[PDB]
């Protein structure tokens, strides 16, 4: 016999309102061999990669299991792991080609692992990998923001400061760079939060960008990152942005017009967390130790948990609650679902 | 009455066949003022923007273009320190001011270089706009001397034998450590190429991705393209390596970025206007890099690229030199000198 273990998976890609579109399942209990550490884990959160995974990919296995993010406790290390034992409490967001944490038990590489903030719970720790991942290799890795952009403003945009990216990239931008930080946000009480997180000024996204940005006047900013609608503000985000400047995008624009930045020599830059751990590159690594960052930021009170909904237990009828509140575009911060049972 | 010059330009942008397309006019000859330089005008050459202008862009009763020069400084303006009348010098410009084309030419002195002493004014002058474009592509925009993790220290010039990719073969060999692969369809031109110091040659007339697998070296961190971008970008984005940077200088009109995602590549544009054009606080940076080269030209580390020339500069040869330049056929550079009959 092989031991078991409870799981939320799919074989048909589906639109949400499907009754099978996610069902709760059984799979057996994996074990980790070489850098793998198996994780029991305790929350999941879910992200736009997990709709638009849901809705196209079918296993290639009879069950196709998704979620990257969790936080948990180790349960069983490879033989090569040296960076965590059983009975660690660790967060992070795994890899897009390997089964993902919408199960009991996950394996993951060590090197991509964060240690979980103690001054956080299970759903509070599990709101924040992929995307710090995300937000902090766009900064570091991507823009290079500590690379100052000549005349311009030492200033970032973040377009869409209260989604799941934006509302961590807002901290990360406030507690580590010494930018100027400009986030948009359209409703008078999203604009307040994303306020609260850290954002010097926060603009209205419902507006054109450029003449919102030159009102302030601080001067054209150096960076921008864009977390959505990229191509509604594409034009907008060239005419604001220095000359010789940076442009980080994560969303997925279907007509992005790159020649809308060459007057200005603009570099434009994709991040994409699962890069590093799809193609083992040598820095893969650094996605574990970011985590280990954010983790002591987190417990020196420097960023905060961008957890605003909490469902519970894991199961088949909250992730599809889940991803609809994903799919809809209009959560602020990040739905997280904790434990197992009934 | 006013000082005057001879000049090329137009009034009417155009096809190159009208016989309108470029006319001999005479202009008031210019006086520097501020930190302009007044140049009289030996050789220029014709560059890709030159026919992008003159088919889209109008002018005050005449636009005068040309982005390339080699000459003497003839006046200088009051705040000018760089240069003093008399010395000898060689440029680009800027694209928001009337261009090369004309016996007298405003510059302004912090994006000028020293000519170097070794070349003649047709070889000089088929250097500036090329060799500030692959300076600014290599070091300040894809920053080739910060290395992509695991890829192999290598770039790919896609287009080597053309006018930007035969200078930056050379400047990508002479100023870094990295293995540099250049493109070529002819062995004429793959010699050539092998010849300005690139360490492979292969034939961008085949699939890019599969000829760079066969040199066996791992996946290059840095891919610089100067021509048919839209042709090779998804082999472009299957031959690179992950988290590596693409940087391109033509005009796709179809570029897809999402081609790049999955491997997280930056892609950089690089003009060389940009600078001159905002005044950028790095502009003066344009007539360093053109005294580096300068240098590296009199030290026998750089060669000229002039392949065509003609004489004298007048509204009959810059319409041949447009021609040749939109046919995408020519190697190196054409340049066209002097002023006279």
């Amino acid at each position: 016999y092989f031991q078991s273990m409870k799981a939320v998976g799919y074989n048909k890609p589906a639109p949400i309102t499907d009754d099978a579109s996610l069902l709760d399942i059984e799979l057996p209990k994996p074990a980790p061999a070489g850098h793998d550490i198996l994780v029991e884990v305790k929350a999941v959160s879910v992200n736009p990669v997990d709709y638009k995974v849901r809705r196209s990919t079918p296993p290639d296995t009879d069950w196709k299991v998704i979620g990257y993010d969790a936080a948990g406790i180790v349960s069983a290390v490879g033989p090569d792991v040296t960076l965590f034992r059983p009975g660690d409490e660790v967060f992070y967001a795994g890899s897009i080609i390997r089964p993902g944490t919408n199960a009991e038990f996950h394996l993951v590489d060590e090197r991509i692992v964060g240690r979980k903030p103690k001054t956080l719970d299970w759903a509070e720790a599990a709101a924040l990998p992929l995307t710090s991942i995300t937000a902090w290799e766009a900064f570091f890795d991507r823009l290079d923001v500590n690379k100052p952009v000549p005349g311009a403003a030492p200033a970032i945009l973040i377009v869409g400061g209260a989604g799941g990216v934006g509302s961590i990239a807002v901290q990360i931008a406030r507690q580590r760079t010494d930018l100027t930080v400009i986030a948009t946000a359209s409703r008078p009480e999203t604009q307040e939060w994303v306020k609260s997180l850290g954002a010097h000024h926060v603009i209205d996204h419902s507006k054109p960008l450029a003449a919102e940005v030159a009102a302030l006047g601080l001067g054209a900013p150096a960076f921008v990152f864009s977390t959505t609608h990229t191509d509604k503000h594409a034009a907008e985000i060239a005419d604001l942005i220095a000359p010789q400047g940076r442009f980080c995008l994560i969303d997925d624009p279907s007509a992005f017009d790159i020649m809308l930045f060459k007057r200005k020599a603009v570099s434009i830059h994709h991040e994409l967390m699962f890069t590093r751990p799809m193609f083992g590159t040598p820095d893969m690594s650094e996605q574990g130790r970011l985590l280990n960052d954010v983790s002591r930021l987190v417990d020196e009170g420097r960023l905060r948990t961008t957890l605003t909904n909490r469902l519970s237990p894991i199961n088949a009828a909250n992730l599809k609650q889940a991803h609809a509140l994903v799919e809809s575009g209009t959560a602020r911060g990040k739905v997280v679902i904790e434990g197992f049972g009934l």
